């Protein structure tokens, strides 16, 4: 499946993409202001995400580190980025199948739209002001709007035993975005697409 990553922020941004335990594609690289980035992903893929990482410092080596979305210092990650992290998240080829969503389980840290290339299905978009109207308590001072799990590490927001509700601090970000899981058994907003669909992940797609 191909996917275009498109930066329409004003900012430099570090695009990511892994599965967790390898890198998707390249796994990273810098987008400028306007640019875009085409990857393939290996139909069947489970669990795939796409993030973006913000004031990076790299070396040649490709080693440094992001004030969001650091990836253990690696240009090319192979594993998931830092909190906060907006995700586009993805299972392609089950059972017929593609599924994609956006997820602020993670917290926030760029406004993003994810829509299919192709056709079958709607896309689903966080494109509100969250960093500028965060909670207090979920600022992150490098930037970015924490999630309350990574906050304040409690059975509750992390819904460690499998029960657990919304919350004051869900409920911020789903007033916001909707579209957008808000905490771990939030009312799925997952979306229903054709098998081997094409997408199109754009940062700040307002703006």
């Amino acid at each position: 499946a191909t996917f275009e990553i498109v930066n329409r922020c004003s900012y430099t941004v570090w695009a990511a993409a892994s599965k967790g335990d390898a890198a998707l594609d390249a796994g990273g690289r810098q987008l400028n202001s306007g640019e875009s980035w085409t990857i393939n992903v290996e139909p069947g893929t489970n669990g795939g995400k796409i993030w973006a990482r913000t004031d990076c410092y790299f070396d040649d080596s490709g080693s440094g580190i992001c004030k969001t979305g650091d990836c253990g210092g690696l240009l090319r990650c192979k594993r998931f980025g830092r909190p906060p992290t907006t995700l586009a998240e993805f299972s392609l080829n089950q059972y017929g199948k593609d599924y994609i969503d956006i997820s602020n389980i993670k917290g926030f840290n760029v406004p993003m739209n994810f829509s299919p290339t192709t056709r079958g299905c709607r896309g689903v978009r966080c494109a509100a002001d969250i960093v500028g109207q965060c909670p207090a308590k979920l600022k992150a001072p490098g930037g970015g709007c924490n999630d309350a799990c990574t906050v304040f590490q409690t059975s509750e927001y992390c819904c460690t035993t499998g029960k657990c509700g919304p919350t004051e601090y869900s409920r911020f970000f789903k007033r916001l975005c909707p579209d957008a899981f808000s905490y771990v058994l939030d009312k799925p907003t997952t979306v229903t697409c054709p098998g081997s669909s094409n997408y199109r992940v754009t940062f700040c797609p307002t703006a």
